[PDB]
């Protein structure tokens, strides 16, 4: 299985620039892709990459999506003075021309073509080109946006070609819509593009109707584009996982896609002069890692915009960081979309309800604090087997049965105060206490898994000891069907319970899923993690996650694992009641970074799809980013 992560870049694309005065056009500098591999470099992440050699896109490879008559005409641009460049690119729309452009738009091209190739190939597991001049913009026969050729456009197509691919998702995370992008793929099911954009009612550029939540693609393609519009500035993380949680990820993961490519445009971050909005660095980290579970985790990044000169080094840091598996950063301050996404995404859900029936409703000087240091952890998973279980480990890894007097002490002092003698149980308490320990008060370890025989005592002591360590709100996610010793009167814990018995659910720190039996639970239960348990746990920002599964589904358990590590730095402790090989060596694999095998084809039954939004109309007045639409005024 593949690992590593590809760093494309090449100097050669920074050398070509405005001629002219152009206020408009500006903005898109040379400096842009100097201060972002730079930034990478001052990180240690540029380090950590494979780098690949940027290549030239072939003139076949071009004509994939671009017309002979518009590659002959920009062919034509090397021999071009400053006069000709400046009349050649007045036929064009938000575009300026350079003796050097063509040379670096098959670069750029070339590059993007280099890493679908490194990742499909195996030889990574996924990638980041940092390329010039941007992509998704330009059309079969039109230069447009500072874009010349489509290099998102032609990895899909070249991927298509190359590897018979028949589900590729397109992710436009720029804060521009990508016209071009849409229009080669509007008739095509095989493509599924989704695309945010600055929209504000069709007034901002490019000004077109179609770039709408109406376009759903067309043909044997409707259903396969989604344009969620954002008709306000100033957008936040909120609103960027509000369209996550609730429009991308559960269209993502129904269509299944073989291969995942960004669309990678930062001037959606804070402080970017064309996007105006609001959200932070660290949200690219989260819009990373909720998509790295696609696929097999194959994912190509490819950089299109962002002007901000330091919020764009800071989140492409972000997303190679999360690219190489770094912890997550915690994102605090969450809560429900404002009024407008809340419309827009509403709105987008409707319109697509017809194609994805999970949206089917039933009638009625700009400055913002540094991002904080994400480090991977010395050894990332610890993990604790029964007593002579000696397992084959990934090479992050480690076991760790070795209890400390420290921690022994601790143990007798919680022996003799609150319960009696099996000396495993004891044993596995005090493997409990070391391992959180490692977690929290230390860089050492990230996250560990602990085999356990007596639930309720290992609860508690997990729970009470993360508390005191100090974890100030811990998240608790249950599968089974008891009732644990954890109380949820204090705001300090949230519990997520999967169980079989229908049990009413009083107040709002706790969320209790009642799925039904049969083929249809793996649907359900995604659903639910999409559109429910991921909005919570990420509003209620959990410094610590603690996972316990009763020894009485379960196919779904290394997506749960991987998506739950976005929070609280990817702190999560797992206890597993009784010893099964296979759970063990799935929740190692999935809290060790490593890929989760894709889930593939049976929708959810509607009294499961009716319990969930009994949860959600239950649960979306305390949480807010559980809404998907707008609030009812009194
Ligand atoms: C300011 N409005 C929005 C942008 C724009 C407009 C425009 C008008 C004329 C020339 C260039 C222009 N530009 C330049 C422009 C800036 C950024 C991007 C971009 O990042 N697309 O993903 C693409 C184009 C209109
Ligand atoms: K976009
Ligand atoms: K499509
Ligand atoms: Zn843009």
């Amino acid at each position: 299985a593949a690992s590593g992560s590809a760093l494309i870049f090449d100097e050669e694309m920074s050398r070509y620039k405005l001629l002219w005065t152009d206020p408009e056009c500006e903005i898109e500098v040379p400096e842009r892709l100097t201060v972002s591999y730079e930034a990478l470099r001052t990180h240690g992440l540029a380090q950590r990459c494979k780098a690949v050699p940027v290549r030239q896109a072939t003139e076949q490879e071009i004509l994939l999506a671009h017309s002979e008559e518009y590659l002959e005409a920009v062919k034509q641009t090397p021999g071009m003075n400053v006069e000709e460049l400046m009349a050649f690119s007045k036929k064009y729309n938000a575009v300026y021309f350079h003796q050097n452009i063509y040379h670096c738009a098959k670069l750029a091209a070339g590059a993007t073509l280099q890493l679908v190739d490194s990742v499909m190939k195996r030889e990574v597991r996924n990638g980041m080109a940092l390329v010039r001049p941007p992509g998704h913009h330009s059309q079969r026969s039109a230069a447009n946006g500072f874009c010349v050729f489509n290099n998102v456009a032609f990895a899909a197509l070249y991927a298509k070609k190359n590897y018979n691919l028949n589900r590729i998702l397109i992710v436009d995370w720029d804060v521009h819509h990508g016209q071009g992008i849409q229009y080669c793929f509007e008739e095509d099911p095989s493509v599924l593009y989704f695309s945010w954009h600055r929209y504000e009612h069709q007034s901002f550029w490019p000004n077109l109707p179609e770039s709408d939540y109406s376009s759903v693609g067309k043909g044997k393609g409707s259903g396969f584009n989604i344009n969620l519009p954002w008709n306000k500035v100033g957008m936040t993380n909120s609103d960027y996982l509000a369209a996550f949680f609730h429009v991308l990820l559960p269209v993502a993961y129904e269509f299944d896609p073989e291969l995942v490519i960004v669309s990678a445009g930062f001037d959606s971050a804070i402080g970017d002069p064309e996007g105006e909005m609001c959200a932070l660095p660290e949200i690219f980290a989260h819009l990373t890692h909720l998509l790295m579970p696609l696929a097999a985790g194959k994912m190509c990044v490819v950089l299109e915009g962002g002007y901000n000169l330091t919020s764009l080094g800071q989140s492409v840091c972000q997303t190679v960081h999360s690219l190489l598996g770094d912890p997550t950063p915690r994102i605090s301050g969450l809560g429900t979309a404002c009024d407008s996404a809340l419309e827009s995404i509403q709105n987008v859900r409707n319109v697509q309800s017809s194609y994805w029936s999970s949206f089917k409703h039933l009638a009625q000087d700009i400055v913002w604090p540094e991002p904080l240091k994400r480090m991977p952890a010395s050894v990332r998973t610890v993990v604790v087997p029964p007593p002579g279980v000696e397992l084959t480990l990934p090479k992050n890894c480690q076991h760790s049965g070795d209890i400390s007097e420290s921690t022994a002490k601790e143990v007798q002092r919680i022996r003799d105060k609150h319960f009696l003698t099996d000396q495993n149980i004891l044993r596995s308490l005090g493997n409990i206490i070391s391992v959180l320990d490692r977690m929290m008060r230390s860089d050492e370890v990230c996250n560990g898994c602990v085999v356990v025989s007596d639930l309720s005592v290992s609860v508690q002591c997990a729970l009470q000891h993360a508390l005191t360590e100090p974890a100030e709100r811990v998240l608790v996610v249950y599968v089974g069907d008891g009732e644990l010793p954890v109380k949820t009167n204090d705001g300090k814990v949230f519990l997520v319970q999967i169980c079989t018995k229908e049990t009413e659910d009083k107040c709002v720190n706790r969320l209790t899923l009642c799925l039904r039996e049969g083929e249809s639970l793996t649907a359900g239960f995604m659903q639910a993690l999409l559109g429910l348990i991921l909005p919570v746990a990420y509003e209620f920002n959990p410094a610590l996650v603690l996972g316990i599964v009763e020894e009485t589904l379960m196919r779904v358990w290394g997506h749960m694992t991987c998506l739950i590590q976005g929070l609280a730095r990817g702190r999560m402790l797992t206890l597993l009641q009784g010893y099964d090989k296979d759970l063990l060596e799935l929740t190692v694999s999935a809290l060790s970074g490593a890929s989760i095998s894709p889930l593939g084809p049976r929708a959810p039954k509607p009294e499961d799809v009716e319990m969930m939004e009994k949860q959600r109309q239950r649960l979306q007045e305390r949480w807010g980013l559980l809404r998907c639409t707008v609030s009812e005024s009194w």
